[PDB]
């Protein structure tokens, strides 16, 4: 697994058998996570983090602001834990991952999982790390999804939350952004119906799925200020080209096609109310621990309006809106300002 | 011209040399239009209806309610013109019109600019004989050229309607209309423009199309129309085959030249290059009464843009119209545009 070998050291759980909400029974599964700090006694200082789409369990390589003595995530207080979601080429059982029942790589034919399939195997290892009550969870994007979720374990597990430019449920507008996405990767003829060689990835339809993906991820007025016209009588428009190519580029070079397949799917099946409550509202109302909602007004995908609405039904919770222009980006753009907002949060 | 081929009957207009402000000289030009009504005695009461993006000169076939007595575009009032752009597949010249020094222009057809299209067109409309104005009305790409007619003054162009639209390029907008050039420039059936007319590059025009598509739309609006069952198409499963069909029916019905030609226009616009040192200073020099039409949840030309061009234009007013759609809007709800449009003419 070349995606995985690509990173620093992380520690690894296997869990020997995991039932699927499915109902598929995964055998003998890896579980990738990273740590950092140490226990305390009582084994209740740690802090969950849950982490994005297309990141691996260490967080500190595009949240590196967030940790340190006197930082959000303060080594010198907590033990905070990342663990990588099924589905994920960096670790945990996922597309690149070696399937027990060939050895192969489960490639295209890894079930499918859930949230809620996460949130349970990750729980499992935290069991066996020992850790007895959960400071916190925080999670951005995908992660906030996880975040809310982890809150049902109750306040007696869960102390508090942090989720971040988020859902309580899929959307019509993001599942159609993310299946867009898709399309692009189940239309190049290199995809062979998940059935590629690994190294002859459909680079073609992951690069435009991350275009895609890259400019719904940013806002009107950031695109503006990075890319204008010279006035009347990179930077220029002409750099766009270049812009949208590179980092598309990059994407697709180090990421899989089954598991942006397998990842993005789980955003459709994120909904807290099911099986629990009759509405959203009334699923937020079962959540009890103190709760920090962190969102921009111009975050695309996930709106104002819906944390908002998440902030009015959660009994113990308070809205921040950082003050930004940066689109759902904000909370990797405007790290300081999320890490202020953590700690403030962490420390009462 | 098979794209040409499929449409109601329509004029051409014949310019036989027409110098594109790149200096590159056209020779032996169509251009297409289609109206609506007539003109009376005086031929001062011309209508211009400037078109969008993928459409033809027919802007009844996506604003039919606009158009009839007691409407926007009243064909007992009004003698209602719409011109084809350059560069589009619908008649005006373009990748799909033959080559005056070969055979169709292809990938080869020049830059052209939204003040090129304004200067043909309005050399057409003095072929036809109008000596006055009375409204210039467009949205999206039409709102763009809306503006820059406005340019020839409160003499020859009465008033403007520009609807969900910018006063220059911004840098959002080309990264989405860039990323859908894309698609089709990695189409292995693109072949840098040389492919054959009936095997287009399918798979690039769709993907550029679903996208484009969805960018026309507003957050509430899919929220509305796909959702999950409540707790304990419309269902979410329901999205993937909403996304193929009217894409797939745009690539059977487009050119891919004439997309990348037609979203390379955008590029260009800038109402201010050559006229003034900012956007609110060319703005002011718009004299015309103007009606701003737009939507707080546009994504693609935002609400306080808009609001802007209602700051700067001297006598404008703004109307922001009751809908939680997206870009799509003028379209969705063409009740409400036609009755502000209305309204307007009738001051
Ligand atoms: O899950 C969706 C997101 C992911 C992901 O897919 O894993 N993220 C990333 O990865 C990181 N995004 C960025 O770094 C975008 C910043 C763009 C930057 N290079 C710039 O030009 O400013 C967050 S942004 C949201
Ligand atoms: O130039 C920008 C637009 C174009 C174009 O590219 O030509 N338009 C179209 O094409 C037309 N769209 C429609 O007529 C239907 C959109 C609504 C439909 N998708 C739905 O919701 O059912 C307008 S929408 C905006």
């Amino acid at each position: 697994n070349r995606f995985e070998a690509s990173l620093d050291a992380q520690d690894i759980a296997r869990i020997s058998l995991f039932t699927l909400e499915s109902g598929v029974i995964l055998r003998d599964v890896p579980v990738a996570y990273k740590s950092w700090g140490r226990m305390n006694v009582s084994r209740d200082n740690c802090v969950i983090v849950c982490h994005t789409l297309t990141s691996s369990a260490h967080v500190t390589s595009w949240w590196p602001t967030l940790f340190g003595q006197g930082r959000a995530f303060d080594t010198s207080r907590y033990f905070i834990i990342c663990l990588n979601y099924l589905g994920s080429p960096f670790g945990s059982a996922g597309p690149c991952s070696p399937d027990p029942d060939a050895e192969r790589p489960y490639g295209a034919k890894f079930p499918r999982t859930t949230i809620r399939d996460d949130v349970r195997i990750h729980r499992q290892v935290l069991d066996r790390l020992g850790v007895r009550q959960i400071a916190a969870v925080v999670g951005a994007s995908m992660g906030g999804m996880h975040t809310l979720e982890w809150a049902f374990f109750g306040p007696e597990y869960v102390r508090k939350i942090v989720p971040i430019a988020t859902s309580c449920r899929q959307s019509g507008w993001c599942a159609a952004w993310f299946e867009t996405q898709r399309q692009c990767i189940y239309d190049d003829p290199k995809y062979l119906d998940g059935e590629y060689d690994v190294d002859d990835q459909p680079v073609r339809g992951l690069e435009t799925a991350r275009k895609i993906a890259n400019l719904t991820y940013k806002s009107k007025p950031a695109m503006d200020e990075r890319f204008h016209m010279a006035p009347g009588v990179g930077q220029p428009i002409e750099a766009v080209s270049s812009y949208l190519r590179y980092q598309a580029q990059k994407f697709a070079a180090s990421f899989d096609a089954n598991c942006y397949i397998a990842m993005t799917l789980k955003f459709d099946t994120h909904d807290i109310s099911r099986g629990r409550a009759g509405s959203i509202p009334e699923a937020l109302a079962m959540i009890t621990q103190p709760a920090l909602i962190i969102c921009a007004r111009s975050d695309g995908l996930y709106s104002f309006d819906e944390h908002v609405e998440m902030g009015r039904s959660i009994p113990n919770s308070r809205l921040c809106v950082v003050d930004t222009n940066e689109g759902h980006d904000f909370f990797v753009m405007e790290a300081d300002k999320v890490n202020d907002a953590v700690r403030g949060f962490l420390d009462q």
